[PDB]
């Protein structure tokens, strides 16, 4: 199996993920120092990334394993209050500039595209306090970091996503408050966020665009984490019906209006109201864009990039007591095949992955696809040579062949998640999805490959697969 010529081979960080120096050179605290510091059983054992794989203080480490995959590109995060300890310009942490103009220059002159998130669930305290993303004073917080970003990288940066599974982030900082700033909000938080963090990368898009796009040639997205999802019952209309709402609902309400149009599904502008007023709203929990917005929101990504880890089966369930959530708007519920093997919430269907490629295809103009997240993790402790995990990477390599091949669905970038075995959020460092192992009991933070790191190489080194 011959992979295009030119195909992008790649692994992904996030900074609060691997980097620690959490308070290092003066870097203002993000909204998981705040969280992990607090306690309360939050995460696994009371863990937080005040170390985490110590990045900030070991690139050099992390370069060692970019180049002994043989990586073609390299996807990280910048984190905001490292390089803005307020958020704003008004006072610059130069040491968190020299640490990712580091980052790039190395990467460079090894021959590795950088491919960079500029926000990646770790809001800079400060502006939580200001609402984060529930207030509008957000968006033009974040257009000002972008630009701020841009200029100061994007020199040597051409590709950028703006901001990390917005879809995520609305559902667990904000509706289900399982992440910081880690207030419940059913039904209600999810939904504000998200048009925030719609605006706010629109906004940030048209700065690139009038801005930065005619001397620095790069292009712009924010990723979107995809489920693949299959009705329950296959036979049922309801249930096939279901899941193609279910998709509209977590993935096509931030895309729809980014790529097509400005605007919100109809579908999911329809739930919802109809909820809302059975609810004794006065106007829908789901906020209207102005014509205006949907005119500056429209057209706003420049390729499209995918997070895809695992499928569920959908069945209808109709919200018959107008009870309060996103499930209930949607009318669905979700559950595994008990036949799937899972690790946690992954659940290992590869073929999910090849029918996602071709929904997008058909679904978003046949677009530029970066795959900017996909991978496995291991339970901790976790073996070194991990074939089991492995044979998952075969497979779903073996799937995206077949995206490419038979659907001709134009992939072109490749991310396994992770690097580094790192900070899993909620889990700790409980999970692991590193391709090359750290030991977080030593001071040292070493890292090790895991088999899939030598498997992956090989991969690479032959673009394709045997
Ligand atoms: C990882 C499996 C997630 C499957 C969600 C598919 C349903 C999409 C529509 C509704 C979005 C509501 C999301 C609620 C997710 C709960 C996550 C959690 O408890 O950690
Ligand atoms: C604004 C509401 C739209 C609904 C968007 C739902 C997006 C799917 C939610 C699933 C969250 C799964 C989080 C996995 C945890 C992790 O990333 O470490
Ligand atoms: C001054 C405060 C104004 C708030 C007015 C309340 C607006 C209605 C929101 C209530 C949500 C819960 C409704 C009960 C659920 C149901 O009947 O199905
Ligand atoms: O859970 C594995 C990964 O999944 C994605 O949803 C997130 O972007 C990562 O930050 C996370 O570590």
């Amino acid at each position: 199996m011959a992979f295009p010529a030119g195909f992008g081979w790649a692994a992904a960080t996030a900074a609060y993920q691997v980097e620690g120096g959490w308070d290092a050179d003066g870097k203002g605290p993000c909204v998981w120092d705040t969280f992990t510091h607090q306690g309360g059983e939050r995460v696994f054992k009371n863990q937080t990334g005040d170390v985490a794989c110590g990045s900030y203080t070991l690139w050099e480490e992390d370069l060692k394993c970019i180049k002994q995959l043989g990586l073609t590109h390299y996807r990280f995060s910048l984190s905001w209050s490292r390089l803005l300890p307020d958020g704003t310009t008004g006072f610059i942490n130069q040491k968190g500039i020299d640490y990712y103009n580091k980052i790039i220059d190395d990467l460079l002159k090894n021959g590795v595209t950088p491919i960079v998130t500029l926000y990646h669930f770790d809001l800079p305290q400060t502006l939580e306090d200001q609402g984060g993303w529930l207030s509008e004073a957000i968006i033009e917080s974040f257009d000002k970091y972008a630009q701020f970003c841009f200029s100061t990288f994007g020199d040597r940066v051409k590709q950028w996503i703006t901001i990390n599974e917005a879809n995520v982030l609305s559902v667990m900082s904000y509706d289900l408050g399982m992440f910081p700033p880690g207030i419940p909000h059913f039904g209600t938080g999810g939904y504000q966020a998200a048009h925030n963090l719609i605006k706010a990368h629109a906004r940030s898009w048209h700065s690139y665009d009038s801005l930065f796009r005619k001397k620095q040639k790069g292009m712009v997205s924010l990723s979107l984490f995809a489920v693949w999802l299959e009705p329950a019952d296959p036979n049922s209309v309801s249930d096939q019906e279901a899941a193609k709402r279910a998709i509209t609902f977590h993935l096509d309400l931030f895309a729809k209006p980014i790529f097509i149009d400005g605007d919100y599904p109809e579908v999911v502008k329809s739930q919802i109201a109809s909820m809302s007023q059975k609810q004794g709203y006065p106007s829908s929990r789901l906020p209207e864009f102005t014509e205006e917005e949907k005119k500056m929101i429209k057209g706003t990504a420049d390729f499209f990039a995918v997070q895809y880890y695992t499928t569920r089966l959908i069945k209808y369930q109709e919200n018959k007591k107008g009870e309060l959530g996103i499930l209930q708007d949607a009318e669905i519920e979700f559950f595994p095949d008990p036949s799937w093997k899972n690790v946690d919430w992954i659940y290992v269907v590869p073929w999910g992955v090849c029918k996602l490629l071709k929904y997008i295809k058909d679904t978003y103009n046949n677009p530029v696809i970066y795959i900017t997240e996909n991978g496995f993790p291991q339970s901790d402790p976790a073996p070194l040579d991990d074939t089991q995990r492995w044979e998952y990477f075969r497979q779903t390599f073996q799937e995206l062949f077949k995206a490419i091949q038979l659907d001709k669905v134009n992939l072109q970038v490749y991310c396994a998640w992770s690097l580094l075995d790192n900070f899993e959020w909620n889990q700790g460092y409980s999970s692991r999805f590193g391709l090359f192992h750290v030991d977080f009991e030593d001071p040292a933070r070493p890292r090790v490959p895991y088999t899939s790191a030598k498997e992956y190489a090989k991969i690479i080194r032959n673009n394709g697969l045997e």
